[PDB]
Formats: structure tokens, C-alpha cells, sequence
């Protein structure tokens, strides 16, 4: 039934939001290591380089020489841990463009998806009941009437085949002798009282 | 629109409904009288009827 599948896919598709949801995170994460990464070593040179200024004072260079040279080393890690900073930035904001996109979507379609299946329903609903109308009620085959009244003619004609009714003969020959009837014994009646 | 179309459907179907429960039991009883009626009848034929009459 594809309506069941509407709603488990949806299922599919929360489970796999979550999934990219906690992924996301995961980028985040190391993303703030390697800017602190970047802070600690150039303290180290800044160490170095606010130790440099008292070694370069009094005039003893040969010290400031050295150190400086120390610091070359530190400096060539520290730029490049600053472009892969900056390129980093741009997969953060695009992935969460995905995503805030993403979310406004399934829920679009979760409001369609009652919609439409409510009107499946009536439409269900509303399709079997006219069946059985026509089922019941239709002049064509109707089990309720036609069918059923059909019946009681079969009992009707039976009626008179084991009971003959009397021929039309004897109805005019009663009606006939009736009005005498009542007639002769009225005719003594306005003749006893008259 | 499909709110009004639909409610208009229930309306209409609801009256046809009990419509149907009027005849219903209106043909049951004229059923049940001609069956009633059916077999005293024919028992009458059974018994009286001079042609086999077990009665008489």
C-alpha cells in the first residue's frame, strides 16, 4: 500500500537528517583545533620574538641572529595553517546552505502528505457505499426491492392457484340478487310503515 | 473548494441513508404478512380442501 511507504520513507529520510546533522558537527569540530593549532605556535615565535627583542638589546646580536633563524621555522608552519583556515570556511558555510535548505523541504512535503491522503480516504470511503447502493437499490438487480418484491409475487400467485377465486359469474349473480334482497325487505319496510 | 465539494457529498449521502432504513423494514413486514399468510392457506388446503381433505 504505497500510503505506508510515504510515511516510513520520510522515516529514511529523518534518520539520514540527523546523520548529516551530527556530521556537520564533526567539520565544526575540527575546524576549531586547527585555529587553535595556529594560535599556540605563533605565541611560541611571539615568545621568541619578545625574548628576541631583550637578546637583540645591549648589542649582543650574535643571540638575536640564532634566535630569529629558530623562528623562521615556526613562521612557514603558521601561514599554512592559515590559508587551510580560510579555505575551511567556505565548506562550513556552503554544507549548512545544503542543510538549511534541505530541512525547509521535508516538511513541505510532510504537510502534502496528510492532504493527499485524506482525500484517498473520502474517496474510499465515498467509492463503496455508492457500490452498495447500486448494489442495493438500483432498478436494474436491487436485492433490496426488486429482487425481494419479486418474491412476494410468487407467494401472491400462489395464493389464488390453491384458492381459484370465484369466477366473475356468481359476483353478478349476488349483486344482482343483493339489491332484491335489501330491496324486497325494504320494500316491506316503507310498506309496513306506510 | 475540496472541503465544501466534500462536505456536500456527506450531506447529500447522510440523507440517502436513513432513506433506504424507511423501505427497509416496510418491505420486510409485507414480506412477513404474505409468509404468515403463505402457510395457513395452505394448510387450510391440506385440510378442508374436498379434493384430499384430511379432515373431513
Amino acid at each position: 500500500a504505497p500510503e505506508d511507504l510515504l510515511e516510513r520513507l520520510l522515516g529514511e529520510m529523518e534518520l539520514e537528517l540527523i546523520e548529516l546533522r551530527r556530521a556537520l558537527a564533526q567539520t565544526i569540530a575540527t575546524f576549531k583545533s586547527t585555529e587553535r593549532q595556529r594560535d599556540a605556535q605563533q605565541l611560541i615565535a611571539q615568545r621568541w620574538y619578545e625574548k628576541a627583542q631583550a637578546a637583540l638589546d645591549r648589542g649582543n646580536e650574535q643571540l638575536a641572529r640564532e634566535a630569529l633563524g629558530q623562528r623562521q621555522s615556526y613562521q612557514s608552519h603558521t601561514e599554512a595553517l592559515g590559508k587551510s583556515l580560510g579555505e575551511q570556511r567556505a565548506l562550513v558555510e556552503q554544507v549548512r546552505g545544503q542543510l538549511q535548505k534541505l530541512e525547509r523541504k521535508y516538511l513541505e512535503l510532510k504537510s502534502q502528505k496528510n492532504l493527499y491522503l485524506a482525500r484517498l480516504k473520502s474517496a474510499i470511503a465515498a467509492q463503496k457505499i455508492e457500490e452498495i447502493a447500486g448494489n442495493l437499490d438500483n432498478a436494474s438487480a436491487s436485492s433490496l426491492f426488486e429482487r425481494i418484491e419479486t418474491k412476494i409475487l410468487e407467494l401472491e400467485a400462489e395464493r389464488e392457484l390453491l384458492n381459484p377465486p370465484p369466477s366473475p359469474l356468481d359476483k353478478k349473480f349476488e349483486q344482482w340478487e343483493e339489491q332484491q334482497a335489501v330491496e324486497a325487505t325494504l320494500a316491506a319496510m316503507k310498506a309496513r310503515r306506510s
